[PDB]
């Protein structure tokens, strides 16, 4: 059987086999095109680079992202990425391998139908399935009751689950993500004299965000300490040299998550979104929902985010009850681990979408047997 | 097929066949006319001498250079030189021999068109091509990534290439060359009592420059040592005798390359031109551009120029990265060797400009299929 | 009170009094140093020339620009220019005259602080202020709602304003300006045989750009008409004679604004920058933003730029709504006129930065009471 | 103070005091030695005659010229001439009189050092200076901008000056002078039957050149008129009688200046030398250089040389601009007048070379404080 698991995500692709511990292939989802003259002959150079090759040669070509937020906008590039992660990296023939895919909540209906058409016609898989990322995030921890806040690169969403029953009317989705956090860091870095406008310099800003930024417990006196002392500065070396210095911008970019007014959005922070989600459920299940808060996703690995979230949540909730946040040591690959666990149970082998059913019903069979 | 390679240059003509190791014919590009009365009869003496004959008989006739800087000014003399290097030296019929020519960057458009008209009509070649000298200089070393500084007799130019892609917006051209260096040596030799005003005495000054001058690592204390001791003097014997002595002018003429203010030009030296060229490219390719600096051309064979260039470049660039200069043992004929290599690949046999295309389109077909 | 208005800009300085119609002093911002021998005695010649004197004597000295892009790089030269425009041209004592200055968006923080330190200590002004150029450009037209595209010599920027409220998250800045347009014209003029390398010949190329270039409505068939007929050529007389001819380069240099790939930049044209800026605002204000597009700046006075901008904007926007561009007859001095209007209202007399406040708080008081 | 001015020249010595109108002593620079047996006793006749005495007694002794072209070849004779012009003619003691000397451009370095050694040791002057002749020629006319063509007896040179700044890289020197013009007249006079071989008959030929020769506006039809009519002949009376007749040789000797091929030199005429000098300067200063052409020197007082020079210059320069030549009524003593003016300014009293400086530094102090 040897089912396959693929996590498209947005900006990172994780693929592997079912029943393992960690994904076997991780690489960015980027497609590049040459930009310049192109003198000389005999080079035999390709017309498009996908994966780590574009990262290696990013100085002469332009980076483009097919996936954005949640909806896929470039289907030719997506077919290029799937061909690369099927023939070049995993080295497998998808003709005899069922696959499992993930999808964010509250997405256009045509996205699922087109994904099913492409997989069932271009690649000719025998079976396939689509599951929600945040539901799979609860399988990894081996739990049954809690509220999951899954923040990635495209969109952060919330969904409460109580003893194996979901509440579809208490699901909140917010666009704010790490891509807008990188853009904000790029914008506020210009006030010190550094200019980053090229699409190849967005990886430099992203790496700075991934290595230096952190979340402060309190903002007023942390800004006061950074305003007075110079003990909060670190140095970064650019690829060509010309080292730079970072001051109070170090802890200002991640703060946008709790105060989304820095970009111009009117929505509340993630602490108020998860409090409204808790208060949207039933009265007698809130006690169990408060003590089983789970964190997952790449954008949640800022230092001190668990303590800041705890401080604001207990600042809003009544003082009688107890509040805890579960930050597992692994928080990147929780979705993939849950998908691997789900794709191995003996009871799941009956919900595959066979090709006979697809042939008889058409692309509309997805809304029937999925969610 | 037996393609032909010709390198017009400025002051030296190298010609030969494709697939060999060294050019078969090297001779100056000079056309001379008799000056004096011409008594006696029965001599049967020609009215114009081209090539080494004018050098042998330079005492009675006047030397003239058709090519200058980059643009050709005497087309009748250029047709005389091409006829000499086609019938008298190579001993070949150009009717069944495609030819390859070289051209400096940033030249008038009419130069290419007139060269194509002359070759396709007066000589009736079946095919022809025009290539940039500094691009061909990278074929000889068997490399793909570096910055090439090609300094000859007419003009020195710079162009960066990264993995087979050129950057046309980072190309710098500077007039300063060896002809102005010979003129400066002629001017500063008068302060010791030697007068060289005749056009036939410019070869004497040129030979002195080619045999005695050298580049000093440091100028202040080298001028101090030459000012105090007399251990830096060499003797030269003129054709008629009257040996001469050279003192601190020995290392002063080549220094004009690094300080172009000695003649009156406002531009910076070649070390700052190549540093500005490096800084005009992208940020992440500068690391590979710094360690692949290539030297080519006749005027670059001064002793100690590689160490002086290294000292100034590392004096300007950040201390983190590494800087090296590649001075191959052969540096005259790098362009010809690259042209011979290029004119032998099987993949190049499709970019020839056929006569059918020239007949159908006209002289404007060059800007389409060249560069 | 008699407040003073100064517009540093980049390459042109406009100064005058508040409440007038036009600036009283316009002169280039250039500082020159002598280059040559300097024989003879009794001349009593200065060691540096600033203003129109350097333009008059540009044949023997070297021009240097302190201001570049946006940031000031030579503070000693800037203090020389301010001393010249305070004592030599305006003939005023700055001890009893508040001044108003302009600044481009997204600039280093230290630029404002150093400007405040210099003005408050070296010149001892009683009060001062700093305002954004594009905000002042809306005061001149007597409007409250529109989008302003201010393109000058250093940087072009965009900012939308709706009924007296700014949107800081929809501000775009692009380096591309007239200095890079002059450099491109200089580069493409070499293909006809003209060489302009001296810093004093950049004024010749600039004057050619200011007198001959124009924007074409369509590029393909305009290049076809210039390719076939010779009805698009004009003659220019150099200072020493030797008249020249300009062909299809006449309408090619200004086109770089709409296709910034001619130099190598990856950014989009100004029509797509202003379309992205419109789409970055709220949904119900776009209707009023489309019909109130305002043009300002020196580099916007190319013929046909309003019609070309209209054609591309209506080519991108939906066909239901109406699109208009307001090209006022005066477009140079719109910023100065707006500054004069702002510095005369009775309600503005409370936002001056007094010296008592500067003494008590220090140079950091600027970020509090400015923007 | 009463500074002294001396103009060595070549063939004529002018000396006098500073602040006067004309030189007080003019005499040829010639040293003669007796040739014949010398019978009789009691005559008390000297062994060498210097100055006008040798001219008076030239029939029995041999004339010799120490100075030639530019370099001094007979230092014992030069010390004899300076002793004669210091004790016999001026009747002054050089012990308390600073002196000023002149020197042609592009001369051997040892000439200045030996002149300084001789003056500072043999004559013990308190101070001295050396200046360029053509720079001093601009002081006499009270101007600041023009190009000076100074043609004398040894060498003619050119140098452009713009507003008190010299251009050392646009200085041209040509050997052709009046001594070669006298020799050519002597050579072409033999075709009519007159022989002049004695060194004492060179003064006869020189006086004929100074009294009869003139420059023709056009050469072809002037040679035609002299070939047909006999209205161009004048008579000269030799000291012993035997009057002679001069025909078309009258206007042929001065023509060698414009056609230097009559002797065998390859260089161009003075009109092309001054045109190349104008074109070697900057583009925007040529307009002011064309209209401020200045003539100086003895050899420039041929009739019609200003009109011939104007005709050729306007024949080469573009027709848009204006060309004028300033032939002041005095053109012999322009250099001396400029030296007298320079040696009287209060600002020049600080650039004297004192003996204390010479004692401390040595003969090499000249290259520091001169030019
Ligand atoms: N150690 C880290 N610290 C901060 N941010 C990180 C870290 N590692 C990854 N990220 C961010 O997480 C994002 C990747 O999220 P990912 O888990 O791949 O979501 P998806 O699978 O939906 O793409 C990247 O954009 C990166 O900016
Ligand atoms: N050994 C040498 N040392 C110094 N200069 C040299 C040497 N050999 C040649 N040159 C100079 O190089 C020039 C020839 O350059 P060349 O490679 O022929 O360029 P091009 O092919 O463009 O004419 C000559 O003018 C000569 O002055
Ligand atoms: N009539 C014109 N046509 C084209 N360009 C012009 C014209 N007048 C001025 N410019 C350009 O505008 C620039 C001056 O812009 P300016 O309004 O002074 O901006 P700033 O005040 O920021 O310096 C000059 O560099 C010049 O090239
Ligand atoms: N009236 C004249 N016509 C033609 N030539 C003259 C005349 N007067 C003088 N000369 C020439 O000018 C020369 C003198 O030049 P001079 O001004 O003394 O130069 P220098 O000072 O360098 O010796 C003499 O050789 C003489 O032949
Ligand atoms: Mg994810
Ligand atoms: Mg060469
Ligand atoms: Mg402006
Ligand atoms: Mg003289």
């Amino acid at each position: 059987t040897t089912a396959l698991v693929c996590d498209n995500g947005s900006g990172l692709v994780k693929a592997g086999f079912a029943g393992d511990d960690a994904p076997r292939a991780v690489f960015p989802s980027i497609v590049g095109r040459p930009r310049h003259q192109g003198v000389m002959v005999g080079m035999g150079q390709k017309d498009s680079y996908v994966g780590d090759e574009a990262q290696s040669k990013r100085g002469i070509l332009t980076l483009k992202y097919p996936i954005e937020h949640g909806i896929i906008t470039n289907w030719d590039d997506m077919e290029k990425i799937w061909h690369h992660t099927f023939y070049n990296e995993l080295r497998v023939a998808p003709e005899e391998h069922p696959t499992l895919l993930t999808e964010a909540p509250l997405n256009p209906k045509a996205n699922r139908e087109k994904m099913t058409q492409i997989m069932f016609e271009t690649f000719n898989v025998p079976a396939m399935y689509v599951a929600i990322q945040a539901v799979l995030s609860l399988y990894a921890s081996g739990r049954t009751t809690g509220i999951v806040l899954d923040s990635g690169d495209g969109v952060t969403h919330n969904v409460p689950i109580y003893e194996g029953y979901a509440l579809p009317h208490a699901i909140m989705r917010l666009d704010l993500a790490g891509r807008d956090l990188t853009d904000y860091l790029m914008k506020i870095l210009t006030e010190r004299g550094y200019s980053f406008v090229t699409t190849a310099e967005r990886e430099i800003v992203r790496d700075i965000k991934e290595k230096l930024c952190y979340v402060a417990l309190d903002f007023e006196n942390e800004m006061a300490t950074a305003a007075s002392s110079s003990s909060l500065e670190k140095s970064y070396e650019l690829p060509d040299g010309q080292v730079i210095t970072i001051g109070n911008e170090r802890f200002r970019c991640p703060e946008t998550l709790f105060q989304p007014s820095f970009i111009g959005m009117e929505s509340a922070g993630i602490h108020e979104t998860t409090y409204n989600s808790i208060m949207k459920c039933d009265i007698d299940i809130r006690k169990d929902l408060y003590a089983n808060n789970v964190l997952s996703g790449g954008t949640t690995m800022y230092p001190g985010i668990a303590d800041r979230m705890q401080k604001e949540i207990t600042a809003l909730a009544p003082s009688t009850m107890k509040i805890k946040i579960i930050p597992p040591p692994e928080r990147k690959y929780s979705v993939w681990i849950g998908g691997s666990i789900l794709a191995s149970l003996s009871t799941f082998q009956q919900m595959w979408i066979s090709k006979q059913e697809y042939d008889e019903a058409g692309p509309s069979i997805v809304h029937r047997k999925c969610f």
